């Protein structure tokens, strides 16, 4: 459905869900989620036992997510390197969150954004970034992802 069927594993230690999934203490416990990247209009820390990164971002044609790629990648990567699990969520788990996870996959693989979206959709079939975020991902692929891969190499 258009908001998924519950949070979905994308890669080990990396989940995508909707806003309800992100407050589902039982879902979070079952999946050992200790980090939440919340990217939606009213993102703010809510639950105990969870490290948050909150990015108030709209689903609107002018919303810039590229400038949040680096902090999002750092947050997800340091969680995963410690053997912990991160949930990236938005309102629907379709668009804003998927865009950040695509950027992460592009940086820890040699994938362009389309192969990264294929990877996301294998775990969460409803994943579908809008055209504005697709354009940002295409520009990231063309001009910046190679530098992000090198930064990840030097940092970790």
């Amino acid at each position: 459905g258009p908001m998924g069927n519950g949070m979905n594993k994308i890669l080990p230690g990396l989940y995508i869900g909707n806003f309800k999934d992100a407050r589902d203490a039982e879902q979070l416990s079952k999946n050992k989620v200790t980090h939440i990247l919340s990217v939606h209009d009213s993102a703010r820390p809510m639950l105990e036992g969870v490290k948050y990164l909150c990015i108030p971002a709209a689903d609107s044609p002018s919303q810039n997510l590229t400038r949040h790629f680096k902090e999002s990648i750092k947050f997800i990567h340091e969680c995963r390197l410690r053997g912990e699990s991160c949930l990236v969520h938005s309102l629907a788990g379709v668009n804003r969150s998927v865009t950040l996870v695509i950027a992460y996959i592009m940086t820890v693989t040699d994938f362009g954004w389309e192969d990264a979206l294929h990877t996301v959709r294998a775990g969460r079939s409803c994943a579908n970034p809008n055209v504005g975020f697709q354009r940002q991902l295409q520009e990231f692929e063309k001009h910046e992802v190679h530098q992000y891969r090198q930064w990840l190499k030097e940092e970790y």
